[PDB]
């Protein structure tokens, strides 16, 4: 695999946990410190229907599906795969939202590179049709025999987007919120049984959370999730939107957001209409931070930037001009320093604070974009 294993000094591990069983429960994949480092064998994209919810969201035939199931089919991601969790001290956490198109494992490079450096992260899965494919079990005997149940991305006409978008956003923001009391409760003991069969005994997590500790991060439509959720949740005590998308949001979130928040952008993705609406963050009273990566393209933030060569990759805008591990380093770089600094950590991120202000020859303070 090219995805970077991570830079930290912890070993990581990975995970996933379903609960409830239901279309309305909670599905998250976790990376976390592992014990012990034994093989880097987890599969990237764990099922078929993943691969065909890719396709459709591509617009593609039937033939890309099967084609990218061979290309990427076995592909591992470098975490040890249901590895215990390293004992004896409590964890920040970050709860992380995918965009629109993808899915929980698609953005382990940033997973486990936090992972390394002491954090438990939780990729949710989304359940509001933005995912490219998601599943679930209709009932507890289902769950037992693995007889899942596939949501696939729902395409709009225009005159849906806005209502539509809007109505996911909050969706999603609840699903973060539910994702967040769920590892809350099991670390204070709520006795969970995994809809999913797996070798992690899920009571490893009692008593692993720093409660006080706990950020929420997204790409994208996630970026877009990260403010919907802080603006309703005030457990979340930091976000970092990663090239956000603000069409969904409505006008109300603006103004009801005070917790620090950092916007790190591709430098060409973003456009007026979009960080305009990133501006309207900003007020004298409250900690917001924005830098652009140069060079970087929008897929930076996601797994597929390390998927394929470096001119496949740049023709399929997969790839930047920057090199995706250049700019995956800064974008993890930064965020652990921000983390360390409004979670009052006590590493020494804080040796990265220099690129929060952008100040690296491969950084833009702010945006390119200077509309206001």
């Amino acid at each position: 695999t090219k995805i970077p294993r991570g830079n930290g000094p912890y070993s990581v591990g990975c995970t996933d946990l379903m609960f409830d069983h239901t279309n309305k429960g909670t599905f998250l994949r976790l990376y976390y410190p592992s014990q012990d480092n034994d093989r880097l064998d987890t599969l990237w994209i764990p099922n078929k229907e993943y691969f065909w919810g890719l396709s459709k969201f591509l617009g593609t035939h039937w033939l890309m599906g099967n084609i990218l199931r061979l290309l990427f089919g076995s592909m591992t991601t470098p975490a040890n795969w249901n590895s215990p969790l390293r004992p004896g001290e409590k964890y920040p956490l970050v709860v992380f939202s995918h965009g629109l198109g993808a899915f929980r494992t698609l953005y382990s490079a940033i997973g486990i590179d936090l992972a390394s450096h002491g954090f438990i992260v939780a990729a949710v899965e989304h359940r509001d049709r933005s995912a490219s494919a998601t599943y679930y079990f209709k009932d507890q005997s289902a769950a037992e025999i693995g007889d899942k149940s596939w949501l696939y991305l729902r395409t709009l006409k225009q005159e849906e987007e806005t209502h539509i978008r809007n109505e996911q956003v909050r969706q999603r923001a609840k699903e973060c919120s539910q994702a967040l009391s769920l590892i809350l409760d099991i670390d204070h003991g709520k006795p969970v049984k995994n809809a999913l069969d797996l070798k992690f005994d899920m009571e490893q997590l009692k008593d692993s959370i720093d409660r006080e500790k706990i950020a929420v991060i997204g790409h994208s439509f996630g970026g877009a999730t990260v403010i919907q959720t802080l603006s309703e949740d005030q457990r979340f005590r930091c976000g970092i939107a990663l090239d956000a998308w603000m069409f969904p949001l409505g006008d109300e979130v603006y103004s009801r957001i005070p917790q620090p928040l950092f916007f790190i952008n591709s430098e060409y993705f973003q456009y007026p209409a979009n960080i305009i609406k990133m501006k309207k963050c900003y007020s004298p009273d409250k900690e917001r931070k924005m830098i652009t990566i140069r060079g970087s393209v929008h897929q930076n933030f996601a797994d597929f930037t390390f998927a394929t060569g470096k001119i496949i990759g740049h023709m399929l805008k997969l790839k930047g001009d920057i090199d995706s591990n250049v700019a995956i380093d800064l974008s993890n770089k930064a965020s652990l320093a921000f983390l360390q600094k409004h979670l009052g950590l006590h590493k020494d991120f804080d040796q990265w604070d220099c690129l929060i202000e952008g100040d690296d020859e491969n950084l833009i303070p702010g945006t390119n974009i200077n509309t206001t």
